[PDB]
DNA sequence: GCGATCGC
DNA sequence: GCGATCGC
């Protein structure tokens, strides 16, 4: 169980990596979308605060050749 | 301004 | 179509 904790719209949050859908990099920012009980949530963390699991997922997304 | 998306 | 949003 790996939970990513982040702030969005001032709201503190925590999402389970298995709920994370897309992950991408924007500079040093790791951004993603996730299943938020029915809707698509958005969140991002600094690469430094990203657990290895999230970086693992980012590396996998970065290898996508479609 | 970068990526990408949601919610207008 | 675009602002807000996230870290920097």
């Amino acid at each position: 169980m790996v939970k990513v904790k982040f702030k969005y719209k001032g709201e503190e949050k925590e999402v389970d990596t298995s709920k994370i859908k897309k992950v991408w990099r924007v500079g040093k920012m790791v951004s993603f979308t996730y299943d938020d009980n029915g809707k698509t949530g958005r969140g991002a963390v600094s690469e430094k605060d990203a657990p290895k699991e999230l970086l693992d997922m980012l590396a996998r997304a970065e290898r996508e050749k479609k």
